[PDB]
């Protein structure tokens, strides 16, 4: 981990009722206001990708800002799921968004005193896009969100396909038990494209990154993976093209050419958006 000692990283047993289990949390006191790093596709039980591959603690260390890492939650999209995922076994159902918009910042808020409102939310691949929906549903409490390499259309064409094969590829989760056939509103209810009224409405700031090339964190190799990588690129693109066509005006896009779809790029984004976080958080 890059919790390095020095950095006051406390690891946090948050009770969710919606789970009916604890959810381990790295927390790293440093202000009222907090970025929530949220996790990638095989978010791991023992630690958050966050700190397991970059210094996101110590970057943020005297920020103001505090820093919330939640640890697990595999293919869980960071959602509020239907049921349990129906194939791997899971004996209860995923409540992420439950536990991340209601749960959590209730018992850091009683426990830390971490305001409930006025955060950051940061995601990155399969997160990218969580970060953006609980923005646009969740406006107090995420005045900001910024996607990391993110499935910016998961209802749309391939992505209910690509991301129930990513899901099974990571734990073996069923999309299905998720949000449901993909002709279940579900899938646009948690479209951040389809949601860009909201994020415009809201005039929440965002910051959209995404790289390019494969192979790399996000995949690559075969040419499922290839197209996987294409598409995230230009739904990004779109995405970008769609805010701007629906009247978003206070977004930043980061589409470097040689930017890559891995937690190097990510935490240099992470660490590029700091300042604008500040400012838009604690200005």
């Amino acid at each position: 981990m890059f919790s390095r000692p020095g950095l006051p990283v406390e690891y946090l047993q948050v009770p969710s009722a919606s789970m009916g289990r604890d959810i381990k949390v790295q927390f790293q006191g440093g202000g009222p206001h907090a970025v929530y790093l949220l996790d990638g596709l095989r978010a791991q039980d023992d630690y958050n990708g966050w700190d397991i591959n970059t210094p996101a603690f110590e970057e943020y260390y005297q920020s103001g800002l505090s820093v919330i890492m939640p640890v697990g939650g595999q293919s869980s999209f960071y959602t509020d799921w239907y049921q349990p995922s129906q194939s791997n076994g899971q004996n209860y159902t995923y409540k992420w968004e439950t536990f991340l918009t209601r749960e959590m910042p209730a018992w850091l808020q009683a426990n830390k005193g971490v305001s409930p409102t006025g955060n950051a939310a940061v995601g990155l691949s399969m997160s990218g896009g969580s970060a953006l929906i609980l923005a646009a549903y969740y406006p107090q409490q995420f005045p900001y969100a910024a996607s990391l390499s993110g499935f910016l259309n998961p209802s749309e064409s391939w992505w209910p396909t690509l991301i129930g094969l990513a899901m099974n590829d990571s734990g073996g989760y069923n999309a299905n038990s998720m949000w449901g056939p993909s002709s279940d509103p579900a899938w646009k209810r948690n479209d951040p494209m389809v949601q860009i009224p909201r994020l415009v409405a809201n005039n929440t700031r965002i910051w959209v990154y995404c790289g390019n090339g494969t192979p790399s964190d996000l995949g690559g190799d075969n040419i499922p993976a290839k197209f996987l990588e294409g598409l995230t690129l230009r739904t990004n693109q779109t995405f970008r093209d769609t805010y701007a066509a629906d009247g978003g005006r206070n977004g930043v896009f980061n589409f470097p050419p040689n930017g890559t779809h891995s937690w190097p790029y990510w935490n240099e984004q992470l660490v590029a958006m700091k300042a604008d976080i500040q400012h838009v958080l604690n200005g």
